[PDB]
Formats: C-alpha cells, sequence, structure tokens
C-alpha cells in the first residue's frame, strides 16, 4: 500500500481485536487495511494461552502467527506503524512514518498499555515466573506459593484465583488500603491462605533459572522481609487511550476508555472500536472477547460503509 | 456424576457458548456440571468454519471435537440429555430428562435458537453440496458463481448483499409482496446492478447432479414456473428463540422473544446467566466467535457471583 490509498476501512491496531475485525472486514468484501505498531499487541507477553477455545495450551506466539496468517490468507495488507491522527474530512489516517492514507470508516482496536512496574529482577526472570495476567496463569501455579503486586481490581481478581490455585498468595500493595472494590477485598480476606502486604513494595525479584525470591520492604516500617515464591504476578493496571481519544475528538467515558455502545460505535459517526481500548466488559481483557468485539465492530463498519 | 450432587454452576447446552463458558468456569476452578442435548449444537449442521480466527478452514465437525477436547482437558463432566426444568429454591435445582436432578448455586444457559425450516424438494438431498444456511459463512465460496438467497427478514436481505460482492448474480427470492427486512436494507441491496429480486415467489424445488444446478421457481401472482440456473442456494429464513422455555422457568424475554440479558450476560434471575444466540445480545449477529466469547463473559459473571455468595 501507498499513501493517498483510500479504503473502506483502515483498522489500528494489531492485537486480537485487530485481526478479529480484520478477518470479518475482508470477509465482507470490504476493501480493508491494518495499521498497527506491535504484531500481537499484549500477546508478546503472554506464555501459553489456554484459555481460547479450540486452540489448545498455545504458545502466545504461535497464536500471534496463526491470527496473522488467517488475516494474510484474504490478503490483508498490514502496515507496521503508529497511528497518530484520525481527521474527518471520509477519513485521513495519518501515520509516524509512512504517510497519510484515506478511509470511510476506521476501526480502533488500540488496546491498553500495561503500566509498568520496573523493579530489579523483573526484565532478568522475564518467562520465568513473572506473569503479567493472573487469570491466565495461575493454573500453572497450582500447589506453588505465590506474590501478587497491586492494589485494584486486576490484582484482587487476581489473587482470588491464584488463592483456588496456589499454596499460599501474598498480595503485596504500596498503599495503606486496597482500592479494589469492597466485595472483592472482603472476598479474598476470606481467604486463609492469602495474606495481605500492605504498605509495602518489592525491592527485588530473585532466583537462579526461575524466580524463588521476592524481597519486600515495608514502606512505613522500614522491615524487609524474604519471601520464597515460585510466581510473582504483576497487576497494578492498564493505561487506557485517553490522550489518543481526546486528540482525535472521541468520547471517552468517566474510566478513560473508549466509549462504545452495544454495536461498538464510538461518538464519531464511521469510528467503531473493539478490544481493551473500549468501555465494553470495562474490566474483562481477554482474547476472545477482544477477537469477537472485532467482529462487530466490523460488521458496524460493514453497514456504516454499505449504506454510506 | 450422581442425582442429588451440588455444582457451583451448572451449563446448559453443549454449543459453542456452552463449550467457551465450560472453558472459562473450569479455569476459576468452579465446581462445573455441563448438560446438553447436542453436542457442538448449530454446528452440527455447517460446512466449514473460515470465520473463527486462529482455525483455519476448519471443518465444523472438526471444531466440535477440538472444543470438546478443549474442555475435557479439564476434566469437565458432561451429560448428553434435555433440561426439563430448572426450579429456583436459596439454590438451583436443575431436573433433567434422564440423568435426575442436581443442585447449583449458578446456571448459564447456552440453549440456542432452532432453525426455522424451509423443507423444499431437494434442500436435504443437497446439504453440503451447494446449500447454506449461512451467507457471511459461505459467501467467499461463491466468488463468480450464481446464487439465489430465499428469505425476506434482515439476514436475508444482509445475505444478498454480501453475496453481491462475490457472486456474478444474485437472486433474492421471497414469498411476500414486500421484504419484512429494515427499509434500509432494502433500498441499500436495491442498487446492485447483479441482485434481482424474485418478490411474491417460492422455490418449488432445487435441483443438481452432484451439486446444486437449478430452483425452480413459482410466481405466486403471475402463476408462472421458471428454472434458474444456480451454484448456490442460501437459505436465509431465520431462527426461534427458545421463549417457550424462558417462560416455563421465569426467565424474561425481550421484544423478540429472545433471553433478556445485559451486558454481563445476566438474565432477570438473579444467579441465572445466559450466552449465544439464545441471547438479546447482538441480536442478529449469530457466529462461533461471539457466542463463545458470550460464554466466557457469562462464566465470569457467574463465577463472581458464587464467589460474592
Ligand atoms: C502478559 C499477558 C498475558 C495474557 N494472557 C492472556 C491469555 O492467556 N488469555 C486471554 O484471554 N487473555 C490474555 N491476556 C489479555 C489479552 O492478551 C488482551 O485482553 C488482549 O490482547 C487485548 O487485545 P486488544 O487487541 O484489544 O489489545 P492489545 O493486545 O493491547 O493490542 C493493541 C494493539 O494496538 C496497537 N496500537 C496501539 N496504539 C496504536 C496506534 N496509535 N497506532 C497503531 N497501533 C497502535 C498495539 O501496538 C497493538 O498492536 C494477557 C495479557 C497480558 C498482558
Ligand atoms: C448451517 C449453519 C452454518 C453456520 N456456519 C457458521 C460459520 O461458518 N461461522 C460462524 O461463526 N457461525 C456459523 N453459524 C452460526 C453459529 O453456528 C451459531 O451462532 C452458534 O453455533 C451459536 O452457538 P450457541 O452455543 O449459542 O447455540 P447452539 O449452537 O444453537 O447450541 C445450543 C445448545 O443447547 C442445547 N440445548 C438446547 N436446549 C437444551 C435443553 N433444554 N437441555 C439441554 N441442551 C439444550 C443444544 O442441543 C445445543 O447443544 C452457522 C449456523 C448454521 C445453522
Amino acid at each position: 500500500v501507498k499513501p493517498g490509498e483510500k479504503f473502506d476501512v483502515i483498522i489500528v491496531g494489531l492485537g486480537p481485536a485487530a485481526y478479529g475485525a480484520a478477518l470479518y472486514s475482508a470477509r465482507y468484501m470490504l476493501k480493508t487495511l491494518v495499521i498497527g505498531e506491535t504484531p500481537g499487541g499484549q500477546l508478546t507477553e503472554a506464555g501459553i494461552v489456554d484459555d481460547y477455545l479450540g486452540l489448545i495450551e498455545i504458545q502466545a506466539s504461535d497464536m500471534i502467527k496463526v491470527f496473522n496468517k488467517h488475516i494474510e490468507k484474504y490478503e490483508v495488507p498490514v502496515l507496521l506503524d503508529i497511528v497518530e491522527k484520525i481527521e474527518n474530512r471520509e477519513f485521513v489516517v495519518k501515520t509516524k512514518r509512512k504517510g497519510e492514507f484515506k478511509a470511510d470508516s476506521v476501526i480502533l482496536g488500540i488496546g491498553v498499555k500495561r503500566r509498568k512496574l520496573g523493579v530489579p529482577g523483573e526484565q532478568e526472570f522475564a518467562g520465568r515466573g513473572i506473569s503479567y495476567c493472573s487469570v491466565a496463569d495461575a493454573p500453572l501455579f497450582k500447589n506453588r506459593v505465590v506474590a501478587v503486586i497491586g492494589g485494584g481490581d486486576s490484582a484482587l481478581e487476581g489473587a482470588e484465583i491464584l488463592s483456588s490455585y496456589s499454596t499460599k498468595v501474598y498480595l503485596i500493595h504500596r498503599r495503606d488500603t486496597f482500592k479494589a472494590q469492597p466485595i472483592y477485598v472482603e472476598t479474598v480476606k476470606k481467604k486463609p491462605n492469602v495474606e495481605f502486604v500492605l504498605n509495602s513494595v518489592v525491592k527485588e525479584i530473585k532466583g537462579d533459572k526461575v524466580v524463588k525470591q521476592v524481597v519486600v520492604e515495608n514502606l512505613k516500617t522500614g522491615e524487609i522481609k524474604e519471601l520464597n515464591v515460585n510466581g510473582v504476578f504483576i497487576e497494578i493496571g492498564f493505561d487506557p487511550p485517553t490522550d489518543f481519544a481526546k486528540s482525535n475528538g472521541i468520547e471517552t467515558d468517566t474510566n478513560g476508555y473508549i466509549k462504545v455502545d452495544e454495536w461498538m460505535r464510538t461518538s464519531v459517526p464511521g469510528v467503531f472500536a473493539a478490544g481493551d481500548c473500549t468501555s465494553a466488559w470495562l474490566g474483562f481483557r481477554q482474547v476472545i472477547t477482544a477477537v469477537a468485539q472485532g467482529a462487530v465492530a466490523a460488521t458496524s463498519a460493514y453497514r456504516y460503509v454499505t449504506e454510506k
């Protein structure tokens, strides 16, 4: 593809939502272009995916490869770049390096960016005991001692599921209280194998070939503890693309996510959204639901383009 | 499993939505039981599925096999039977036709819908040999071929619209003087130079040799009988939601007879969730991917409900 080319739909992103939307957009015979920065999106940080029905215990890297093969069967052009602006003048989609493209409709599958922690040992033990998704990996830590870092809904829900599989969960958070919804806190509080480690931070993640310990510091007392753990789940949340939405005149909900209706329509006619950047099923971040929302957004774009 | 046993969640159905809910329910460590009549649900009548991302060109029968394999990896017990009633006591009592009754803290309904039957001569004979019940699924296979779409609602009109982008010509056949589809769909399709409306008409027969070759059509006004050469026939006459089952079990339905759910797949009865084609969510869009995703959402709502309880 070249700058200035016009498409029926431009899909922004290259994660599950974008792949799901591209598959349906191409099969609807919409001239489709996908522009995304990172192939696979959040899946680039995942290990094995075993909750996408029908792809049993698949390495996330292989899931990305087969999702790409599926849309390439339909010859969907994929441009690796960052979309900076979406202007209505038809739409003109401006990219950082590869020019401006035109479209009758746009589907945003831009996801959310993981809030970074960055503690010593985190890079060293990537894929070696550290996980960024408790609901995905909890089944892999049956009868192991684990730590969850975080204090919102993501971390409390993570501690709840890990409490079911694991020996014990140390739930570590830097504040004096959790910010999670009260029922999540109360539910986890009643688990005898979950220990709250409030007012604390992880100073270091240590191990040999795999994670073996976390050094924890209490910010109020200075007390330092070394906990022996086999897994560390970093669950500090994700940042929605509020700035991108605001910059491009797209409404966001009061949580900062792109507001969509049932049919994945944003506040801008002709612009749809799918996946975890949206307000739909907020808080539930899964491959299957992003792929499904992509199918719905493609169907809404199809109806919009054909009726236009 | 044995009668009287209690589960955290009982999933009714064995189609995409129930498999999707069972996979998540098992992964949340919910004590799960699946009771369903037909493994695969509507997939038992599908051909090749090429719109479930990541399972490229999978035969529907192979998709049922791998969906089953996936939940059995989690040792989810599956009972092949019909659920006759869901009694709301404190807890639910799910009554089956042949396996006794079971108790549950929550229930997920993935009971789907039933395809309305046309029943024209040649239809059952040419199943899988030129007849399709899903335009969105099969349209890509009819590029540069001639097809007929039978029906008059939204699915037939949108089916014709999609097929017009692949096929050389599309005959849209319906027995009434007008279509009952949203006017916008009718107006949009009418402009296609390759779509021909064949209103006030019925198909008398679907004919072929090894595969579909013709449809015999009768015009109900003029009485004229004519044969149209076609490579494919897409029957798009709708589905029947389980309104009776919903009413029987005290579950509210939407204005179209589907199980009313909110965003999180909650029905009007606390502790009862629903997923897939039987629900009011994304009405009209009936796909494997969306049923499997709604199953995951219903399982998560059941998980939250049970853990809170
Ligand atoms: C470590 C980890 C493991 C996980 N494991 C599982 C699992 O096993 N099962 C499961 O169901 N879920 C899992 N998840 C959750 C799941 O991966 C996400 O819910 C899902 O990937 C969301 O898909 P998405 O397409 O909406 O967004 P993302 O995956 O966030 O992808 C967004 C895409 O948009 C691109 N993008 C963003 N902004 C721009 C821009 N301006 N221009 C161009 N491109 C842009 C990104 O580069 C990326 O390609 C996991 C998440 C993490 C972090
Ligand atoms: C011919 C055909 C081809 C299709 N092709 C495609 C395609 O290529 N791609 C695509 O994405 N979609 C396709 N679809 C649509 C897709 O199959 C459906 O959207 C999907 O199967 C719906 O799944 P579900 O689980 O909600 O319902 P269903 O598949 O309808 O399953 C409902 C389940 O509930 C069971 N059940 C119902 N009542 C009871 C009861 N009282 N007790 C116990 N069990 C009960 C049924 O036996 C069944 O197991 C096709 C549909 C048809 C009819």
